């Protein structure tokens, strides 16, 4: 798949699904867990799916990184997914939806670099234009 | 004139409402949602007129979506106004249940308590294609 979509279930489920529909309509193959994570040990499958996708779309809904803070053992799944994307040098594309930019030091050192990528503001009023800009960011 | 009017709460149902719009348009329906089709003029007339003109009334019941309607007996809340118009016009009302808690009828103004008597569709994150197929079957 061209695109891996990483998101928080309790706050980004609808936006992540909306993004999947739009990207598939423009010709991109998309991984989101509820449609592409199939049989087996999900720990391995999820990481392999991040490693295989050229683009890493990160849904930054309100508080999306809160469960990453102080996750020193790296047991939080958004944390694991971001570290994998960073380690593999993927095209990281953050989607900003009411997200408050935290200070880097509140985040584990192995994912602080996520804050250095250019993010795209999600606009409820200009969704077609938001989508067209996301397509420009994808490789 | 649109086949479907989508009623929703900005602060909790914005993304689901937009997702329903995309899916319904892909299946050949003309859809009204405010951010794409409410244009110039006094919006109070234009909003009520757009409910009246659509055969189907799709209501996004996200968590707490009817809270601002409670004790709104002056009918100044917009979801309240849209529901009342839909009920009064005998529209095909199709509630979409997304984590919604069913309230006792007595907490709502009497002119909209009937919205709770319509058969609602449970939104499933895991089975979204199947949810959309059921919504289409409910549309006229
Ligand atoms: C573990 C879970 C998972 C978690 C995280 N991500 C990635 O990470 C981000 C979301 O992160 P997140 O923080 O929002 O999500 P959670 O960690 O909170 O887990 C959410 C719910 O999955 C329940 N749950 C626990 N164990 C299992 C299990 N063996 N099988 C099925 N469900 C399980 C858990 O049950 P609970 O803990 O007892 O409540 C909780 O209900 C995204 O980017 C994602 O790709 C991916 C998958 N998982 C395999 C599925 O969902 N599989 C079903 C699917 F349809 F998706 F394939
Ligand atoms: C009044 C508002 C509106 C309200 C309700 N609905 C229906 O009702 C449900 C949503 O209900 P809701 O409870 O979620 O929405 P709100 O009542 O909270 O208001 C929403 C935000 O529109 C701000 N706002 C206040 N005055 C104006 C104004 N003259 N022009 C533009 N924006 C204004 C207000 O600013 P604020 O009050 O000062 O913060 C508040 O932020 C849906 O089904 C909807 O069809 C439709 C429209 N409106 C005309 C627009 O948005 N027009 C832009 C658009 F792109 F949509 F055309």
């Amino acid at each position: 798949p061209d695109v891996f979509i990483s998101y928080r279930r309790n706050s980004g489920s609808q936006l992540a699904s909306l993004l999947k529909v739009h990207l598939q309509l423009h010709g991109f193959s998309v991984f989101i867990d509820v449609e592409k994570l199939e049989a087996g040990k999900f720990e391995d499958k999820l990481i392999q799916s991040v490693m295989g996708a050229r683009n890493f779309v990160l849904v930054l809904s309100p508080g999306a990184l809160d469960k990453c803070m102080q996750d020193h053992d790296c047991k939080d799944w958004v944390h694991k997914e971001i570290v994998t994307a960073l380690s593999c040098g993927k095209n990281i594309v953050p989607i900003i939806d009411g997200f408050e930019w935290p200070e880097p030091q509140v985040l584990p050192e192995d994912m602080q670099a996520v804050l250095t990528f250019n993010g795209i503001k999600w606009s409820h009023e200009y969704q077609e234009a938001t989508i067209e800009k996301i397509i420009r960011f994808l490789q």
